[PDB]
C-alpha cells in the first residue's frame, strides 16, 4: 500500500511556465519516492492510447494535438496512497474548482490548460505507468527518511 | 470572460506587514493579468464612496478611518473569472474562516486587520474600478505565455 | 481572547526531516507570537503523562517510543484563537485526510509519523503547556505589528 | 541617510516573466520602505530623457523601443543607503556578471533584457524620481518595525 | 571536525520581524544539525559576560540594552566547520557589506539591527556554548541523511 | 551562443535529500532551457567513463561506487552561456568555498557529497552530453518567453 505508485506528468503548459521544479517540489516534500521520470515529446500514438477511453469526447483530438505540441515530464511516484493523495495534491481537473494550496489552484486557470496529469486510480496508475515506461526504467531505492515517514 | 477584471487592493496592514510582493506574486503565478497598479494613501471620501453599502454599520467609520491610516496598493487584475477566483484566492473576509493556502488564510488573524479586499461581483468590480482609476491607468498588453494559460 | 495560547510540538520526524523552519514560519507569518520554545527529547514518563487519554489505544506504546526516539521542539504560541486556528493550520491528524496548504497536508503521510502536534483545546493547551514548561520560560513581549495584526 | 531613496523600475521583461511580486518582496524583506509605485507604459520621450546619459550608444533607441514595448513598474524605495545597497541587490548590469542571490543573478541571462533598473547615484536617484514621479505621488509613513531596523 | 558545533543566536530584531523560521531553515537545508535551541530573554549579566570582549566600546551598553529588549532564539548547531560556514552563512557583521544570499544580506540594513549573531571562532564558540547553555541541553541524535552529508 | 548547452546532473545525495524541484527550479527561473532529462541509476562503466580523466586520483574508486549507490537526475540545459553561468550557479566544487545563493552554498557541505554536477567546458558539455544522451532524447522547443529572455 506503502508501495502504491502513480503516474505523474506535467503537461506542456507546466513546462512552458516553469513549473516543473515547483511541481516536483511538492511531491518530494510530501514524503513521496520518485520511482521514475523522463522529459520528452509525446507521439500521437502514445497519447491516444493513453487517452484511449476518451477517444470520443469532443476535445479529444485537440487534446492529443496539445499533448503533442510540446514536451512533458513523465514520472512515477511511489507511496501510501500516492494515487488518491496526489490526486488531491493536484486539485480538481478543472483548475476553477481546484483550491489553493493545490497544483492547479495556485498555478492555473483553464481546464484545457491544467499543466498536469495524475492517475485517477491505481489501475489507471498501472496501465499508465507500464504504457509510459519500460519496467527497468523504474528504479528501486530506499529514502533515508523512510522510517521517518513510515511507521 | 477571459478579460474579466477585478479590483484588488492590499490594505495598509498588508502594506505594513510586508505582504505585497507575496500577494501580487499570488496573482502572477496563477496567471492573471496585472492591468493597473498604484501605491497610494486613501481619501476618506473615496473610501467612503467605496465602502458605500456598509454606510452606517458599527464598524463603518472605524474602518474608514483605518483604511485611511496608510498607503495602499490599488490594483486591477484580469482573467477568465478573476472576480470569483480572486475571491477564492483571498480567502474568506473573516481570516478565521479562511483556509490555509489562501492569502488571508495564510497570513492574518482578524477581520479588522484583513490585508486585502476584493470585488465581490462583477458589477461591483467595475464600479470600484471606475471609482478608483482613471481609465488610462489600465494597461492593454498580452502575456507571453498567454497560449499556455488559454486555449 | 487575543492572548489565547497554544502548545505545538514538532515531533522527532519533523525534526529529522528538516521542517523546524518551515513549520515555525507558518506561525510567524500568519500572525502568532512565539511565546516559549525549547528543543529536547521528552522522557517517557513525560511521554505517557502527555498521551494519558490514549493510555488504552493499541498504538500507545508505540507513540511513546518513537516520541522518545528523537528530539522534539515544544513551543507556546499565542494569539487570537491560536488553539483552533493552529489546528486548521496543522490539518487532519491523519496526514491523509489533511488538505494542502496545511503542514501535514503538505509534508507528511502517515499518522504514525505526522511530524507535529497541536493542542486541541484550550484546557489541554493549558495542560500541555504547563506540563511542558515551567511558568517562567514563557516570554512576555508585545509585537511591533501587533496593531496591524490586531484592531 | 536612512531616508535616502532610490528609484526602482521593473522592465517589461520582469513584468512579462512574472517577477513583480518577487522583486518587490526583496526590498520588503530587506528592510526598505516603499515610498511609491505604479504601473505604466513608459513614453519614448520620458525614456530618452530617462536614458540620456546613453544618448550616444549603439543600443540606445533599441533600449528605447524595448522599454517602450510594454508596461513597467516604477517604484521609489527609501532607506539607509537604498540607492547603493539596492544596487548590490540587482547585481551587475550584465546578468552574466550578477551573482546568484541577486535579482539579476537569479532571474535573467541577457543584458538586453535584464528585467530591472536601479538608480546608480543618489543624484541620479532623485533625478529619476523626479522625472517619473509627481511629488504628490510620494508616500509618507512609518514601518511598525522601523525601530527594529534602525538603531 | 564534523561534530564541530557553533552558537547561533537570533536577535530581538530577528525575532521581531519574523525570520526565526527562515533563519533556522537555512541551517537545516545546508545539513548542519541542531544540537540545542531555546527562546530566552537574555540577562544583563549574561549579555555582559558575553559581549565582555567589547566591554568599553561605543556601543556596548547600547548593545546590552537592546539585546535585552526582547527575547532571543538561542541555538547550537553541528556540522563540519559550522562556525566558519555559519559565518559565511550569516553575512559580514555589517549589513552593509554583506552579500545577497546571506542572512544579513537578505534581510537587514544596519549593524545596529543585525538580526542574529554567530561564533567567530571555536574557542569562542565554546565559551558561548558553556556560557549560554547547561551541558544537558545539548541534544545528541543522528540525522538520517547523514552519510549523504558526509562520506 | 544562445543555444549552448550543458550537462547538469544531480547526484544521489541530492536525490536522497529532496533537492530536485529546487535544483531544477534554479535553472528554470534564470530562464535557461530544459532540453533533456531522465531519472536513473548510472552504470559502473558509465561512470568510469564519465570520470575517465581522474581515472587515477585517489577519490576515483569511491567516487564511482558512490555515484553508483542511487539514482541521479541527468539533464541538459540550453541557453546563452549556460556552461559558465551554470557553474557559477552551482558554485565551487568544494561546498566550503561555495557562496550562499548557490546550490551547494546553500545546500550542502562536503566535496564528497556535493549533490550535483555541471559541465565544466563546452566540450565537456557536448562530450558529457554524448555519453549520457541519445540524441534523440534532445527535445527541441521554443520557450514562450525567449524574446523576453533575449533580444
Ligand atoms: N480543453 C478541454 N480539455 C478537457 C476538458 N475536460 C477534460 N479535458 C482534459 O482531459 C484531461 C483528462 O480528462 P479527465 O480524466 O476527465 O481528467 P484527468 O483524469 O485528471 O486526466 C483533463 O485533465 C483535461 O486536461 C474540457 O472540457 N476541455
Ligand atoms: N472591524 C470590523 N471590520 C469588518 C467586519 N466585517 C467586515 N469588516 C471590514 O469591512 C471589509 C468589507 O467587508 P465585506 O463587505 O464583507 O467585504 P468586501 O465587500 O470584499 O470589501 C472587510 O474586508 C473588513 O475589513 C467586522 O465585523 N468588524
Ligand atoms: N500509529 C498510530 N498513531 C496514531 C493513531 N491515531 C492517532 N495516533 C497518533 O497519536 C497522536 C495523538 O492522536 P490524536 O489524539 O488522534 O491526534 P491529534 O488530534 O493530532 O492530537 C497523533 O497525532 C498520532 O501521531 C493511529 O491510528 N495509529
Ligand atoms: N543591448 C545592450 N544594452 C546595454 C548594454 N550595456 C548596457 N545596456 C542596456 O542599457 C541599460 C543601461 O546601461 P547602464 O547604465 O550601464 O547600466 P545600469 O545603469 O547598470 O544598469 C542596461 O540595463 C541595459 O539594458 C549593451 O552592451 N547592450
Ligand atoms: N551600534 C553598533 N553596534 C556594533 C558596532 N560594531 C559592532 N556592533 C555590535 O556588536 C556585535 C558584536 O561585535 P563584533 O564581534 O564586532 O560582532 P560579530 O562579528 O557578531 O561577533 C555586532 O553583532 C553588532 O550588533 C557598531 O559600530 N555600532
Ligand atoms: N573525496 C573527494 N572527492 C573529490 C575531491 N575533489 C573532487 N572530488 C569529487 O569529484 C568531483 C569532480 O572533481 P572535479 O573534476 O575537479 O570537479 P569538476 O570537474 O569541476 O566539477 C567532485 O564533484 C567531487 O565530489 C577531493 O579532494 N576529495
Amino acid at each position: 500500500a506503502n508501495s502504491e505508485r502513480t503516474f505523474i506528468a506535467i503537461k506542456p503548459d507546466g513546462v512552458q511556465r516553469g513549473l516543473i521544479g515547483e511541481i516536483i517540489k511538492r511531491f518530494e516534500q510530501k514524503g513521496f519516492r520518485l520511482v521514475a521520470m523522463k522529459f520528452m515529446r509525446a507521439s500521437e500514438d502514445l497519447l491516444k492510447e493513453h487517452y484511449i477511453d476518451l477517444k470520443d469526447r469532443p476535445f479529444f483530438a485537440g487534446l492529443v494535438k496539445y499533448m503533442h505540441s510540446g514536451p512533458v515530464v513523465a514520472m512515477v511516484w511511489e507511496g501510501l496512497n500516492v494515487v488518491k493523495t496526489g490526486r488531491v495534491m493536484l486539485g480538481e481537473t478543472n483548475p476553477a474548482d481546484s483550491k489553493p494550496g493545490t497544483i492547479r489552484g495556485d498555478f492555473c486557470i483553464q481546464v484545457g490548460r491544467n499543466i498536469i496529469h495524475g492517475s485517477d486510480s491505481v489501475e489507471s496508475a498501472e496501465k499508465e505507468i507500464a504504457l509510459w515506461f519500460h519496467p527497468e526504467e523504474l528504479v528501486n531505492y530506499k529514502s533515508c527518511a523512510q522510517n521517518w515517514i513510515y511507521e
